[PDB]
């Protein structure tokens, strides 16, 4: 019937320590933050272990569909891995192979100038690729309703939950302020968009909240004994908290005017990997095609791909829309009856509970999987898959030619 | 006329669909747009739309003297009850975000589970399955096929919106023919599995898509208010049979009827399940469309909402006002339905006394003593609830 011929996975790095630890973070709560023994922003051994569980699940799943032969190690030119220059992405590539193909010595490709940036993951740092600053800020602004304050009103109760979790009213930030209403984060730290030719940000209570709520998720996924000082009660409060993080990523990374430019190199790689019958990747030295191309990036990249392709989703049991180790999976299926090629898009992830418990993954106890819909495709299957040329042509429409990586 | 107490029973705000099934995929060749919150959960925008109703009510209740022109309400003036679902809890919070922003008023709920909103499902009482099914079948015109005949054009409009002809299900085909409907009554639930159940769910999905402000609503194939009305008549007709039929409605609405009664009649009691000290000036209750239908059926309240195709729309509020006549110190009850038009939901229209929310003036026919302007007497209102309530379904 339907045979799986090729897969491209764009994965967020696994569980990591917080990206920063600042005076503001310390002064928005009377409590002390739990410390992490790895440096800020690094993948933890537990983060690696959770990615290996996905690697293990994907080995079993790809083998059951015939993508990889049921042998000890995949054949030469079947599996290739690309990672961004950070330790977190590089060790996610390592960790994924430890699950997928342990003791096979498969290489993790990455740029060896480890000081500099890899444009596949961050093209707007190239000279050729810059944002039209007014167009981009205004586009994000109109997605927020015309003013950030209206976007803040939309998420009021979420900010109340974050404030309750931090015990914000009793922090140094609310020391001097006394009024009829509550001391609040948005009033203490008003948010306003900042757009430059190579970057977009929303500093204030919005950026801070995005960071803090992600830290709570990371604490939980890491298996830390005291998450958010024991003050998060059930999925409702988890999603109140992570709605702030998900909404900030929506504005800064899924807004088409930003996502199109930033997702272009990854879209070009995905397209090439699914289409060609013989090519040599020039920057890493990978002989495409391969049966499985695994790409280790960040949540920013998943959000850029989501916004560019117009993919919308929610992950059962996982409050972060772009969670640690979350995989956007592009599958090339061949219909046997006419040898026509079709593309299926999925999001493979672990629930927060399965991170917390380090749930062993298999075909019996599978990883979470959400079927994604590429609605803009012209030609579709009876089973919802985009045709190969419809998939490729959608990539042509959305891509920004100035943001291509021609090195 | 002095406004002294108010009870609001509200449907939760705009939410994602409650389910996503294979039949939903197979009745159209197109793909359904995905949502970015879990199935059945309130969207942030749904929360904002409810807060606009909270703002409107703050302005309206302040002008009428119920609440004081003040930053936050005084103790024991505003209380909130919500069902255990996230969508109702969030609706309570969103409502307070508009009524009393940053005042830290609590949303009460049981720590799907609360029998105030579902007394039959939780097992307080049960339906006599034959009596309920018979009452429904008589309202259907004898059977489900006869009811189908009364909504043929509506089914044709839905099939056109779905492009049903080119669907996996058809491979001349129609929804009622391809998916025959049959009534199912069990001790805790009634349903219409088949084309009726499906159509009731799909047409609500289109309304939620539109109210959510999605770019592609029903693949852009819902043309004119006439087609909106035709589509949601299927949704509304289901809720009429399955939720407004008195044999269903009176049982399911009993806990809410008792709460409304107690909130408007007492002089002082600490309510025993949520721990609310009644009376309050405003009691807000966050329920579902099924609850509004139950109350509507039990109280024999019929309404159509100008500009709003769903009779039990997102954020729709059944409002019970206790008015005092200062002439002879007589207490009177007034019933209204407050809501937002479908366009105002899509545009997120700021509400105020200048730009008011939709409002339908309702009248309780069955009460004995009545005002010149149709209000029931407080004593008669309590008597009416005593007559229509089903004691076995009390929570209490
Ligand atoms: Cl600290
Ligand atoms: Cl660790
Ligand atoms: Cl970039
Ligand atoms: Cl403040
Ligand atoms: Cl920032
Ligand atoms: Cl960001
Ligand atoms: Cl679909
Ligand atoms: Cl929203
Ligand atoms: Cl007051
Ligand atoms: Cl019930």
């Amino acid at each position: 019937g339907m045979k799986l011929e090729r897969v491209v996975i764009v994965s967020r790095h696994g569980v990591r320590a917080p990206t920063k630890f600042t005076p503001i973070m310390k002064n928005v709560t009377p409590d002390q933050w739990p410390q992490w023994d790895v440096p800020l922003g690094w993948l933890t051994p537990r983060g690696g272990e959770l990615v290996s569980e996905l690697g293990q699940y994907q080995r079993l799943w790809f083998t059951s569909k015939g993508l990889l032969n049921n042998q000890t190690c995949p054949s030469p030119g079947q599996v290739a891995v690309i990672a961004d220059t950070d330790q977190r992405t590089r060790k996610t590539g390592e960790a994924f192979l430890a699950g997928l193909a342990p003791k096979c010595q498969i290489q993790v490709h990455y740029q060896k100038d480890e000081e500099k940036n890899d444009p596949l993951f961050n093209p707007v740092k190239m000279g050729k690729c810059s944002f039209n600053t007014l167009q981009v800020c205004n586009a994000i602004l109109e997605r927020a309703g015309g003013n950030i304050e209206l976007y803040t009103q939309r998420y009021q109760s979420s900010f109340r939950t974050l404030e309750n979790v931090l015990n914000f009213s009793q922090s140094e930030t609310c020391k001097t302020t006394e009024k009829s209403t509550k001391c609040t984060l948005p009033e203490a730290l008003p948010s306003e968009l900042k757009c430059t030719p190579d970057n977009v940000s929303l500093p204030g209570a919005w950026s801070l909240s995005s960071t803090l709520t992600e830290i709570f998720l990371l604490q939980e996924a890491q298996g830390m004994p005291q998450v958010a000082w024991g003050r998060i009660t059930g999925e409702k409060e988890w999603r109140d908290l992570l709605s702030l993080h998900n909404a900030q990523f929506d504005l800064l990374q899924r807004t088409p005017e930003v996502a199109r430019s930033r997702a272009t190199p990854l879209l070009d790689m995905i397209d090439t990997a699914l289409l060609t019958n013989g090519t040599t990747e020039n920057r890493y030295g990978i002989k495409l095609p391969v049966s499985l191309l695994f790409i280790a990036g960040h949540d920013t990249n998943l959000a850029n791909l989501s916004g560019a392709l117009d993919l919308n989703w929610s992950l059962p049991g996982q409050p972060d829309n772009t969670p640690p180790g979350g995989e956007l999976v592009f599958e090339k299926w061949k219909r046997t009856s006419d040898n026509t090629d079709w593309v299926q898009v999925s999001f493979v992830y672990q629930t927060l509970r399965d991170m917390r418990d380090i749930q062993p993954l298999s075909l019996e106890k599978p990883a979470g999987k959400v079927d994604l819909k590429l609605i803009a495709c012209e030609e579709k299957n009876s089973q919802g898959m985009c045709s190969l040329k419809s998939f490729s042509r959608l990539i042509k429409e959305i891509r920004v030619p100035e943001c291509a990586v021609t090195e």
